[PDB]
C-alpha cells in the first residue's frame, strides 16, 4: 500500500521459505548462501521440510546471548541446492527502537500476509513462555499463533523475527549484523 510494505514485499518475494518442523510450519527467512533463522522453539532437528521438501540440516545453533541467556534465534544451514539473495546489508548493526514497522508472513495458514505494526520498542528482557529472553522488541498488535517466524521490517532494515505475544503485544527477537558474519 506504501513503500514499508514495498520494503517487506521484496523481503518476502526473495528471501522467505515455508519451513515445517514437528512443531509446525514456520516463516523462515534466508540471510545468505544456505544459512536461515528460525525462532528457536521450533526444535529444528537432522531434517526440516522446506516448500514441503524433505532437506537435510547441515548445522543449526540456538543463539544465546554471553550471560547465557536465550535469544530466542536458530541459525539453520540447509543442505539446498540454491543460495538466498544476500541481504546481510539490511542488517541492524546495533540494538534499537523504530518506527513504522510491518510483520509478514508466508505459511499455508496465512500467505502473503502483511501488517502494519506501528511504533517498535527496544523492551529487552521478557519471560517468553517462561523462558528469560534478551533483545526481545515490541509492539502494540494483537498477533495471533501461525506469525511465528514472520519477518519485521522497517524502510531499509530488516529488524527481527516474531517469537510470541501476550494478547494485546507482540515481540520479535532481534536480528544483528554480528550474527551472520563468517
Ligand atoms: C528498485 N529499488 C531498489 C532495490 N530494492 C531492494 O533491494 C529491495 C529488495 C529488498 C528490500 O529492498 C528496493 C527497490
Amino acid at each position: 500500500m506504501g513503500p514499508g510494505f514495498d520494503f517487506a514485499q521484496a523481503i518476502m518475494k526473495k528471501n522467505t521459505v515455508i519451513a515445517r518442523t514437528e512443531k509446525g510450519e514456520f516463516t523462515m527467512l534466508g540471510v545468505y548462501d544456505r544459512v536461515a533463522v528460525i525462532p528457536t522453539h521450533a526444535s529444528v532437528g537432522e531434517i526440516i521440510y522446506i516448500n514441503d521438501v524433505e532437506t537435510r540440516v547441515l548445522d543449526a545453533c540456538a543463539l544465546r546471548d554471553l550471560t547465557d541467556t536465550n535469544l530466542e534465534i536458530t541459525i539453520v544451514k540447509l543442505d539446498r541446492n540454491q543460495k538466498f539473495r544476500d541481504i546481510r546489508h539490511f542488517l541492524p548493526r546495533c540494538e534499537d527502537d523504530y518506527n513504522d514497522a510491518v510483520l509478514s508472513v508466508h505459511t499455508s495458514k496465512f500467505p502473503n500476509m502483511y501488517i502494519p505494526v506501528g511504533q517498535v520498542t527496544n523492551y529487552g528482557f521478557l519471560n517468553l513462555g517462561g523462558t528469560p529472553t534478551h533483545r526481545i522488541l515490541m509492539y502494540n498488535f494483537p498477533t495471533r499463533a501461525g506469525q511465528c517466524g514472520g519477518v519485521v521490517t522497517t524502510t531499509g532494515k530488516v529488524i527481527g523475527i516474531h517469537v510470541g505475544g501476550n494478547g494485546a503485544q507482540g515481540f520479535a527477537a532481534m536480528l544483528l549484523h554480528s550474527y551472520f558474519t563468517d
